[PDB]
C-alpha cells in the first residue's frame, strides 16, 4: 500500500538505529558539536576512515526507505485519483536522496531502486549537478499536481496528510537546494529560490507548518529485535548510548563555547553537567544535575576540544555537596566529581519521542536573511528581521518541541541586542547566520553538516590544532564527504568506475561535493 510505504520510510528517517550511527561516529564530530564519546572522538574526531561506518545512510537507504518509495511513486505515478499520495511521496522521494548526495555526491537516483519493476539492475550514478536539477522539477511538479479534492492521505506522520503543508515543505526544500548550490550556480540558485516563494502554497513561515516526523515513546533497547523498531527517534537512543555511564553525548568545546561566550539562553537547555552513578543502565532517569552547584562554586565547565576523549585530556573536578549530601542514603555514591565537569547533552534530547527534524520555519528565515544579502528578490522585510525572527523560531523550537525552559522577550533582547546581534559587513551577516543555523541544525545532523561544508561558517580548525595531529590516520583536513560502500566498487562496478572517473580516479573523503566550492 503506498499510503503505508511513506509511514514506515518516514520512521526509518531517524528510527533505524542502525543508520543512526553514523551521526554520532562522523557527523557531530565533523560539526564539532559532539566530542569525546568513544564513538564520536575516535571516528570523527580522529579523522578513522572506516568503510563500514560510512556507507550506513547508502546500505539503509537503498535497501528500505528510499527503495520502498521509489516503489510506491512509481505504482502511483500514473493514476490520476492518487496524485496526492503519488506527489508527497515525490517530495520526500527529494528528501531522502538529498541526504544520499549530500553524503557521497554522485548517486543512483534516476535509475535507483528498479531492479524488480523494470528488470534494470547495477543503476548508474547521477551526476550530483544533475541530481540538484532534478530536485527543482520534481518538487515544483509535485506542488502542481497537489490538489484538496483527490485521494486522502492516511500514512502521514509529519502532517497527517495536510496537502497544502507538503506544498510549504516542497517549496521550503526548493529554498534548502537553491541556496546549498548559491556558490556553485549563483544565478540558478537564486531563480530557483525565487520561483519556490511564488509557487503554489508559499513556504513554511511559521511553526505551525515545521515537518517534524513524530517519534513514539517507547523503551530503548539494544537487543536485535530493536535494530528492525523504527517506531522511536533511534537518534536518540544512540546520544543516550549502548554504553551510556562511560560513553554519553559529551559536548565538544566549539558548539560549547559558542553558546556560553555568546551568552546564548540556549547554552544550559542544550547542555547539563550530570553525575550518572545512579543513573538507569537503559535510560536517563536518576541523573543529578550539578549545573547549578558548579556555577555557584566557580567551578570551570570543561568541553572537550576536537580530537579529545572524556578521558584525555583528565579533567580537573571538585567535591559535590549535592553528591555527598546523596551518598548517605545511597552508599556507592561519590563526592569527587571529574568527568561531570565535561557539560553532557541534556535530557531533552535524550528521548524516543523526540521529532524527527526534516525542516523548521526558524530554518526558512535564515535562508531569507541570506538571500537578502546576496541581494536577490525575496520581498519588503530586512535581511536583519529575517535574521532576527529565525534566532527567535530556533530559541522556542527548544520550547515547544523539547519542553525545554521558556526564553523570556528580556533574555532574547539581551542576547540579540549584543554577542547576538546581526553583522554590518556582508560576511559578518553570513557568519552570523549561518552560525545561528549551525545551532538550529544540532538536532538535524545530515543538514547540519552539509550547512557547515556549503556555508564555510562556522570557521572549523582540525583536530591537529588542537595538539591530536598524531592519531589522525585519515589525514588532517576535516573529511568534506564520505567514499562510497565497498559493496558498491565489489558489485555495482562499472557504475562506479564510471562515477570515480569523474574524480580522477579517486574515491577520497577530502574531495569536496559539486556543491561544495572551498574546504
Ligand atoms: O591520570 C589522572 C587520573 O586517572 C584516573 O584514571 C582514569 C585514567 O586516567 C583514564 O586514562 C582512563 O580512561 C579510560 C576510560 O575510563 C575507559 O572508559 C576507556 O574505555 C574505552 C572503551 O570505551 C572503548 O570501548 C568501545 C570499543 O572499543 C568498541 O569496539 C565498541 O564498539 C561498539 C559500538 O560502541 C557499538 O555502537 C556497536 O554497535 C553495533 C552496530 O555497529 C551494528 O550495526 O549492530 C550491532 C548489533 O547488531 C551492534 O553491536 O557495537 C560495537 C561493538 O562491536 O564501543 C565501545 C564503547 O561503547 O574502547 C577503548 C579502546 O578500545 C577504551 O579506551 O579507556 C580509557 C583509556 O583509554 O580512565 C581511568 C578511570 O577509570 C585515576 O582514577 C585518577 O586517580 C587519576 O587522578
Ligand atoms: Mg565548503
Amino acid at each position: 500500500d503506498p499510503n503505508a510505504q511513506l509511514t514506515t520510510a518516514q520512521l526509518q528517517t531517524y528510527g533505524d538505529l542502525s543508520m543512526m550511527e553514523i551521526y554520532r561516529n562522523y557527523h557531530y564530530a565533523f560539526t564539532q558539536q559532539l566530542m569525546g564519546c568513544w564513538n564520536t572522538t575516535n571516528y570523527g574526531g580522529r579523522h578513522t576512515l572506516d568503510n563500514n561506518e560510512m556507507s550506513r545512510i547508502w546500505t539503509s537507504f537503498y535497501t528500505q526507505s528510499l527503495k520502498n518509495i521509489i516503489d510506491a511513486q512509481y505504482r502511483t505515478a500514473e493514476d490520476a485519483e492518487k496524485v496526492n499520495i503519488n506527489s508527497v511521496l515525490r517530495i520526500y522521494r527529494v528528501y531522502l536522496m538529498s541526504i544520499i548526495t549530500d553524503t557521497y555526491g554522485d548517486a543512483p537516483f534516476s535509475e535507483a531502486g528498479l531492479g524488480f519493476l523494470e528488470g534494470k539492475f547495477n543503476p548508474k550514478y547521477d551526476k550530483q549537478e544533475d541530481i540538484y536539477n532534478a530536485f527543482f522539477l520534481e518538487l515544483e511538479d509535485a506542488v502542481n499536481k497537489i490538489d484538496p479534492t483527490k485521494d486522502k492521505v492516511t500514512g502521514d506522520l509529519i502532517y497527517a496528510g495536510d496537502v497544502t503543508k507538503w506544498q510549504q515543505l516542497a517549496n521550503s526544500l526548493r529554498l534548502r537546494f537553491a541556496m546549498r548550490i548559491s556558490s556553485v550556480n549563483p544565478t540558478k540558485a537564486q531563480t530557483e529560490f525565487e520561483n519556490a516563494l511564488a509557487a503554489n502554497g508559499g513556504v513554511i513561515t511559521d511553526a505551525s507548518s515545521d515537518a517534524l516526523i513524530k517519534y513514539m515513546t517507547i523503551a530503548f533497547s539494544f537487543g536485535q529485535e530493536a535494530y528492525s523498531d523504527y517506531r522511536g527517534n533511534s537518534l536518540s537512543q544512540l546520544l543516550f548510548g549502548n554504553d551510556p555511564a562511560n560513553n554519553p553525548s559529551y559536548l565538544c568545546s566549539t558548539f560549547f563555547n559558542q553558546l556560553y561566550n555568546s551568552g546564548d539562553p540556549r547554552t544550559f537547555k542544550i547542555s547539563r553537567c550530570y553525575y550518572d552513578g545512579l543513573m538507569s543502565a537503559t535510560s536517563p532517569d536518576n541523573r543529578v544535575d550539578i549545573t547549578q552547584e558548579m556555577i555557584e562554586k566557580g567551578i570551570a565547565f570543561s568541553p572537550r576540544d576536537p580530537g579529545a576523549y572524556s578521558w584525555e585530556p583528565w579533567p580537573t573536578g571538585y567535591d559535590s555537596d549535592i553528591c555527598a549530601e546523596l551518598a548517605v542514603n545511597n552508599p556507592s555514591v561519590t563526592a569527587t566529581m571529574a568527568r561531570e565537569v565535561e557539560p553532557k547533552l541534556a535530557n531533552n534530547f535524550l528521548k524516543s519521542d523526540n521529532p524527527g527534524v526534516v525542516m523548521t520555519s526558524a530554518e526558512v528565515k535564515f535562508l531569507m536573511a541570506e538571500a537578502t544579502v546576496k541581494k536577490w528578490n525575496v520581498g519588503s522585510v530586512s535581511a536583519e528581521d529575517l535574521y532576527k525572527q529565525g534566532v527567535r523560531a530556533a530559541i522556542d523550537f527548544l520550547t515547544d518541541n523539547y519542553g525545554c525552559t521558556a526564553t523570556t522577550d528580556a533574555e532574547f533582547d539581551a542576547f540579540i541586542q549584543d554577542k547576538g546581534a546581526f553583522g554590518h559587513t556582508d560576511n559578518q551577516k553570513l557568519e552570523a547566520i549561518n552560525t545561528q543555523a549551525w545551532i538550529l541544525h544540532f538536532t538535524n545532523p545530515a543538514e547540519c553538516w552539509a550547512n557547515v561544508r556549503r556555508s564555510g561558517y562556522p570557521k572549523l580548525k582540525s583536530p591537529a590544532e588542537y595538539g591530536f595531529g598524531q592519531y589522525l590516520t585519515g589525514g588532517t583536513e576535516i573529511p568534506v564527504r564520505l567514499c562510497y560502500p565497498v559493496l558498491e566498487s565489489s558489485y555495482n562496478k562499472k557504475s562506479y568506475n564510471e562515477a570515480i572517473e569523474r574524480m580522477g580516479g579517486t574515491d577520497n573523503w577530502h574531495s569536496l561535493l559539486w556543491w561544495d566550492t572551498e574546504n
